[PDB]
């Protein structure tokens, strides 16, 4: 109905986003409108304080900011990093350029952990010349050729050694196997997670602090994660028995969810963290162990939420899709090289037009992008208001992780620029490419 | 077998790649080890004459150069825009910056044929005042608002009309609807593609030469094309005797095939363009009209073949997905950020090792990228060699379409470099980016 297209879920869009009593939305004070004439569609817009306010939320239910580490996977800019250094959380990176923009604004390197199921010999050193926090460890080859290289230097690093349970935990539901087909860490199943902390044990330029695991997506509730954690305590209880050592960490990574749509439930942080915080407490005394600190990994669940990304609608038409059976496709400005997501995973997202009220009957509608390929489609069958039309600002909500980090120059297309919004201003955070960067590449 | 890894399929491969003696691959007598070490990894390497010989095959077979359209959506830069201009080719553009492009490798724009589902008006005035040869009209908003802009400026635009026959070609098969539920273009059975092709007529500032469709893709027969050729005839037939207008053009599209995997038959251009050509004139006299002349619209056929990716193997190991039953990652530096496709879209590519000959006992073996989730699979279940290792040079043949424009920067990874090869030369296309293209869009 028009009514209900013309609310705003207050639990899918930024915290600091209001519907006007004329049809605009603002978000933090500054009208979006504003925004998308001042810089340009597609626009990325980061409601700064929401981000700030999930890294804060995030920290109260693990018990502090810094066994919080933000996901930089999700978006990462010198801004992000500022910000995520100033609450005190910790830096998940990946890769060493994601590292190249951590160190390049500022962000200290001990609350840094480093990623990667690849990890080369020059991403390496810089880790370890640069004084990383940790090290998650994917292969058997990545622990030799981290000890050569931090007896090479003066150090000894801190690792983590990434465990595969076999637990895959979704929104409704975790998948439970004995062994994941998958390309990251170790089996806990054939011992092999089990040779791997003893190899680094028995390493004298590597310090081994905990396991790390990686199981969920889009998750809810805790009950996946707490299967994944008591098997992955059952290795801790061995290794304390059969190595005699105990492990201070637990690190239980991210795949904590947001709502997109405004029928989903928003995430409830604090009850599952106290959920799985209470369960591994009762797992580490009922083994005989110390219960390791928790630390987690959210990048969709600080990142996704704070962000909307404005397009200008252009052309409108009634597609005939039987003789007299007709869809509308609205054409935005923008596409799959803005958000591959609806394209390569269905995603589904909320869209709002942020410029007015609609007062049109509704009707089946699909909003495409302006790339030459049908798949170009951002949203893929709604029921919207029919008067929508060219000129009109309309917006996606959650499209802070992954969209701009995924985004490409198909058919020639500049990215976006992202812009941040605080108390009733808006800073530039990313120049709009230009066709002079596309060619620069050729000089 | 390790014999079949050995080999080369010649029809998948650059018409000039050779497998040496020494197990070396070389294209265009460059050997591709030398360009890894040369230029950095991953790479596209691009076979010149390869490109070149593909557009002179399509000029062959379509009755010269004129005829046929390098669909730039495949690649483009300002090198390919000057190949194609060398040939003698026409170049089909979708958004303002591939027109950029085009016109600052000084490609003559009476050659340029533009498309697009959502045409801004700067972008038609670009196109309107450098002189394009076409325009390709997607919507009743486009025509009215290309009408406009023409008169603003001199001149009378050439243009064709999209219609959409309800015909969907692939490779084993052929769709028949009576309409196309897609964003692009005027319904035939509607009568909306006529209702336009009347509103073109009609328009003073517009000259309607021919209707375009696009109805491929993987396609190896004419079969498809045949059908689709007969319904838009068809609406040539009902345009001559409603409205006494005869059309000298006919755009049929792309969509033709190139063989990805060893298994798969090349493209007979040849055979493929005579039957269509012969069936679009014997259906023009059976409906008493002059036979268009019939433009192509190739991308993937000129460009695909002629180039591959390398890239250097890290990570090993034997992945277990029961109890006794392991699986073999092979880990390589680039990922879905340089080819999103696999991931994407399911296609399935062709690897060898092009450093030297692989000798190991054959195991089902899945090829990863370098990104950290699962699912940045370039290759997911083939059997290999059990001693492809750490610093052996992979490549995936047929990457030369699609592949570099659709890449990202996920995890900051920069985008690859492109070099091109011929007779035993090497030249810089696209330089490598780097971390510093990635921090200045924050300055
Ligand atoms: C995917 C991933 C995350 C975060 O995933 P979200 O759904 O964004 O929480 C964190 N850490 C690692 C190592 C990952 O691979
Ligand atoms: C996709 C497309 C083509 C060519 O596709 P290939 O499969 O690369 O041949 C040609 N014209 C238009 C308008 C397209 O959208």
């Amino acid at each position: 109905t028009v009514e209900n297209f013309n609310e705003l879920p207050a639990h899918v869009w930024p915290r600091n986003a209001v519907r006007q009593e004329d049809g605009v939305v603002t978000v933090a004070g500054v009208p979006l409108p504003d925004l998308a004439e001042e810089y340009g569609t597609p626009l990325f817009v980061v409601d700064e304080d929401d981000f700030r306010s999930r890294c804060r939320d995030m920290a109260t239910a693990f018990g502090g900011p810094g066994n919080v580490h933000y996901a930089s996977k999700a978006f990462l800019t010198k801004t992000i990093a500022r910000w995520v250094d100033e609450e005190g959380l910790a830096l998940d990176i990946a890769s060493i350029n994601e590292l190249g923009i951590a160190l390049a604004a500022g962000f200290p390197a001990s609350r840094i952990t480093a990623h990667g199921n690849n990890k080369g010999v020059e991403f390496l050193r810089a880790l370890v010349q640069n004084g990383v926090g940790h090290v998650v460890l994917d292969s058997a080859q990545e622990l030799e050729l981290l000890d050569y290289v931090a007896a090479g230097e003066g150090k000894i690093q801190d690792v983590l050694i990434r465990v595969k349970p076999g637990i895959e935990a979704h929104t409704h539901e975790f998948i439970a196997t004995s062994h994941e087909d998958q390309k990251f860490g170790f089996s806990l199943a054939s011992g092999s997670a089990f040779e791997a902390a003893k190899a680094a044990n028995n390493a004298e330029n590597l310090n081994l602090v905990g396991l790390h695991c990686h199981v969920g997506s889009q998750v809810f509730d805790a009950e996946g994660f707490k299967l994944a954690a008591e098997r992955v305590l059952g290795l801790y209880s061995q290794i304390h028995s059969e190595l005699g050592v105990a492990l201070p960490e637990l690190d239980l990574g991210g795949g904590y969810g947001i709502a997109y749509t405004a029928a989903e439930e928003p995430l409830n942080v604090a009850e599952v963290a106290s959920d799985l915080l209470t369960a591994v407490g009762k797992m580490a005394a009922e083994l005989g162990i110390d219960a390791p600190t928790v630390l987690v990994e959210p990048g969709r669940a600080i990142a996704g939420p704070s962000t909307v990304t404005i397009y200008e609608v252009g052309t409108t038409k009634d597609v005939h899709v039987d003789d007299d059976k007709t869809r509308r496709y609205i054409a935005v400005d923008g596409g799959m090289s803005d958000n591959i997501r609806p394209a390569l995973y269905g995603s589904e997202y909320d869209a709002r037009v942020v410029s007015r009220f609609a007062e049109g009957d509704p009707v089946s509608t699909r909003i495409v992008g302006s790339h030459c390929e049908s798949g170009d489609i951002l949203i893929n069958d709604e029921i919207y208001p029919s008067d929508i039309t060219s000129g009109d600002f309309l917006a996606l909500a959650a499209t802070g992780a992954y969209c701009y980090a995924m985004s490409s120059r198909y058919n020639a297309f500049t990215r976006p620029a992202v812009v941040s919004v605080r108390a009733g201003s808006s800073r530039l955070m990313l120049r709009r490419e230009t066709l002079d960067d596309i060619l620069s590449l050729e000089a």
